[PDB]
């Protein structure tokens, strides 16, 4: 809430990611999870890094979520959506609930790959990580999680841990076909 951008900015510095107030263009470039319920909005207190070679962006979408980005190595067509179970579910047409786990629920665009990808370590993950990550999903080229924008810096840095760990959980989606 209060010293917003001046916290975000000494986290940038931490982490040795770069900060700028807002980008205009950078939500453009997801369509699912939180992105798909606004519109008209920009990105703003925007973090710009890397993690172990793979870019991570971080930003608030104002009065919504404070979203992290990380970049997947290979790309997929489906989508698996992660979230809290007092949530909307996706309100897309090709996305369908495949079941719940603990405090979540998971929702996917193949509901075969997704059941592959919910083994033992999903279970474990879907009950351990914390509240705060309250929808998390990927895109082609992306995973992401989402959070409410109240969150400090302790709960940046386990949304960092977070979208790392649902990344690596989600490595076993098929490639996009030739």
């Amino acid at each position: 809430r209060r010293g917003l951008g001046r916290r975000r900015k000494s986290w940038a510095k931490s982490h040795g990611f770069d900060y700028e107030y807002e980008s205009e263009d950078l939500l453009k470039r997801w369509k699912r999870g939180v992105m798909s319920t606004v519109g008209d909005v920009t990105a703003k207190n925007v973090v710009l890094g890397q993690i172990r070679g793979e870019a991570v962006f971080i930003f608030d979408i104002e009065e919504v979520a404070t979203v992290i980005a990380l970049h997947r190595k290979v790309g997929t067509n489906v989508v698996v959506d992660l979230r809290l179970k007092g949530l909307k579910e996706p309100r897309e047409n090709d996305i369908w609930l495949l079941g719940a786990i603990g405090p979540r629920m998971v929702y996917s665009t193949n509901l075969d790959a997704a059941r592959r990808a919910c083994d033992r370590r999903m279970v474990t993950f879907a009950h351990t990580a914390p509240d705060c990550a309250e929808i998390m999903w990927n895109e082609q080229n992306w995973t992401l999680v989402a959070m409410p924008v109240t969150s400090n810096r302790a709960q940046w840095d386990e949304g960092l841990r977070t979208v790392r760990q649902f990344n690596d959980l989600l490595r076993v989606l098929p490639p996009v076909p030739q």
